[PDB]
């Protein structure tokens, strides 16, 4: 079929340091995909990691094209935008919505860790939503392989965003990959339930971080979070990464398994 390979760039979705994310519409089919334009090894890893990924809660990779020194990454379009924009400042969002997003985030991270990939920069800006509000993990620019040939490799590289980084990244030379992603998911859950970030960074110099370790939960943001999801945050936001809760145990948590959310409103008539 002629002209099926032609895609029109119709709007700027976002703009980062690596470049810009454009909305691309197929000339013939009108299928919408997002195109990440990277004006360049840094992207060669993002492409390689993206070729491995195939999960309903992970942004799909369709292919890539190189036009000189510019790389075009054909990625899944998520019309719902960023999870960040669904968080009302100093409020958050209704608890059943946050539980559904946290469930979908856990399915995505279980999958990633299961194939030996660590995202290393989980935050609401990178958690995208489709037309049906299905969460998708995006941007594998900071991601890496932590398990290869069933052998785990300890990480040492400084990566992420300070309010979401685990404290062992600032205190230890080496650390396990999986508890780092579990921690950032915990900060994401906190943000969704309180509409604010607990601390600038997880260090003792940060009074908000010291207060959390001293269990001063009568203070913000913890005061806004109900006891059942707060009990889960007490297990995620544990300084020692070896004592920190694992995802198989997050799935057994009381709040995680608490019925709260109704299914998508389906059409109905009376009489
Ligand atoms: C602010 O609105 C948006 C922002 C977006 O990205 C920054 C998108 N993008 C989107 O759906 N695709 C995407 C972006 N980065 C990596 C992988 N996939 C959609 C919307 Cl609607």
């Amino acid at each position: 079929v002629p002209f099926v390979e032609d895609w029109d760039l119709v709007q700027t979705l976002g703009e980062g340091a690596y470049g810009e994310v454009q909305l691309a519409v197929n000339r013939v089919t009108e299928e919408a995909v997002a195109v990440k334009i990277v004006d360049m090894e840094n992207i060669k890893k993002e492409i390689c990691i993206n070729k491995m990924l195939n999960h309903e809660n992970v942004v799909k990779f369709y292919g890539h094209r190189r036009e000189g020194n510019i790389q075009y990454l054909f990625l899944e379009y998520c019309s719902g935008g960023e999870l960040f924009d669904r968080i009302e400042p100093d409020i958050g969002m209704p608890e059943p919505d946050a539980q559904r997003f946290f469930h979908q985030l856990m399915a995505g991270v279980v999958y990633l860790h299961g194939i030996g990939i660590t995202h290393r920069d989980i935050k609401p800006e990178n958690l995208l939503l489709d037309e049906r509000d299905n969460l998708k993990i995006s941007d594998f620019g900071l991601a890496t392989v932590f398990r290869y040939n069933n052998r785990e490799r300890l990480l040492n590289k400084m990566c992420g965003t300070l309010p979401y980084v685990a404290p062992e990244l600032l205190k230890r030379r080496e650390f396990h990959a999986e508890p780092v992603d579990v921690w950032s998911c915990g900060i994401v859950l906190t943000a969704m339930l309180a509409g604010e970030l607990p601390w600038d960074q997880p260090s003792d110099s940060c009074q908000e971080y010291s207060d959390w370790k001293e269990k001063k939960t009568y203070l913000n943001p913890w005061k806004k979070i109900d006891s059942a999801p707060l009990a889960l945050l007490h297990k995620i936001l544990v300084e020692n990464p070896s004592a920190r809760i694992t995802i198989p145990d997050i799935k057994k948590d009381r709040w995680y398994n608490k019925p709260l959310k109704k299914g998508a409103k389906r059409p109905r008539v009376t009489s």
